């Protein structure tokens, strides 16, 4: 079996995306944000707090005649933004782009941080990272993906994530007509969880590449790209008047600049973010200090190729008993 669907930014900045999910019988459809970052599928629902609730689509699982609580489930996850959430859990039926899974941990929200009621616009996360950091206790589940994966034709997905545009992910195969140039794969470590790989450098703009190695998860449900603090600075210098803002929360710079292009190797291969996708835009309405879509790493313990990185490429994520991360230039 194979899935596809479009996922289409959830505003102007591409602060996230979002993807159209059947769930249940008949289907109830939520846009969920994809998440390589994380291995939970949670929803806004029927029993989530009233004053929780702003304009998002809830899944109802009375309504839905495959619905089953899992009995004495429950989960609670923190986001790497200082997001939360948490509930209980129900399996259903679950369909992504004309992939369906039965039985799939559905995990209804009690509770859902400031952040996700301010976001009408997001429904729930869908997570895709590795199922070891599946919340749910006392049985921890399995994500979509891991659920899918031997009925696939090909144990993968891809994300290709659009600039300013909608985009696609695959489930199943690798769409040759998606990418330009070859897929470069490399190695991906499984033990922290996350789709962690090393990067081989990088540079900016035009200028020379520096060969250095650089540790860090691709993650589909993080906006920015975390780098350490030598690479961000060295970045932000080619930009006159950037400076790192402490009471903003990190670089910004003149709105009234052009950005160079940041690139980031993957094995012998280069992949170029063209400096428009690392504008973020004013701080705030009418500011004319726009905040930067390269940040630093530093406090994270881990780097970050977040959707700046990663909508620059076409990439494979390769769930097969050896996973790899693949990239190519689109």
């Amino acid at each position: 079996s194979t899935g596809s669907a479009t996922t289409t930014p959830i505003d102007s900045l591409d602060d996230a995306y979002i993807t159209p999910v059947q769930i249940g019988t008949p289907a109830q459809t939520l846009n969920l944000d994809f998440d390589t970052g994380s291995s939970d599928l949670w929803v806004f629902s029927s029993e989530t707090t009233a004053s929780e609730v702003d304009g998002q689509t809830i899944y109802t699982p009375s309504k839905s005649t495959t619905a089953k609580l899992l009995s004495g489930a429950t989960w609670s996850i923190s986001y790497g933004d200082g997001s939360s959430s948490s509930g209980d859990v129900y399996t259903d039926t679950v369909s992504v782009g004309g992939l369906t899974v039965t039985g799939q941990a559905v995990e209804s929200a009690k509770k859902v941080s400031s952040s996700f009621t301010e976001d009408s616009t997001i429904d729930g996360l869908l997570g895709l990272a590795f199922s070891t950091l599946n919340t749910v206790s006392p049985t921890q589940q399995k994500t979509f993906f891991d659920n899918a994966k031997a009925s696939l034709d090909s144990p993968v997905f891809t994300a290709d994530l659009g600039y300013h545009a909608p985009g696609t992910y695959n489930f199943g195969f690798i769409d040759t007509t998606a990418y330009t140039g070859s897929i470069t794969y490399t190695a991906v470590s499984t033990k922290q969880g996350f789709w962690e790989w090393t990067s081989t450098g990088y540079a900016v703009g035009s200028g020379t590449f520096k060969s250095t190695s650089i540790d860090g998860i691709a993650d589909t449900g993080t906006t920015l790209l975390y780098l350490p603090a030598t690479v961000v600075s060295a970045y932000w210098a080619q930009v006159s008047g950037a400076k790192s803002s402490s009471s903003v929360g990190g670089y910004v710079f003149p709105c009234s600049a052009t950005l160079p292009s940041f690139t980031f190797g993957v094995g012998s291969a280069r992949i170029v973010i063209p400096g428009d996708y690392i504008d973020f835009g004013p701080i705030s309405t009418g500011s004319s200090s726009c905040f930067g879509g390269i940040q630093s790493s530093a406090g994270i313990g881990i780097n970050i190729f977040g959707d700046v990185a990663l909508k620059a490429a076409f990439v494979v994520f390769n769930g097969a008993t050896t996973p790899t991360l693949g990239f190519a230039s689109k």
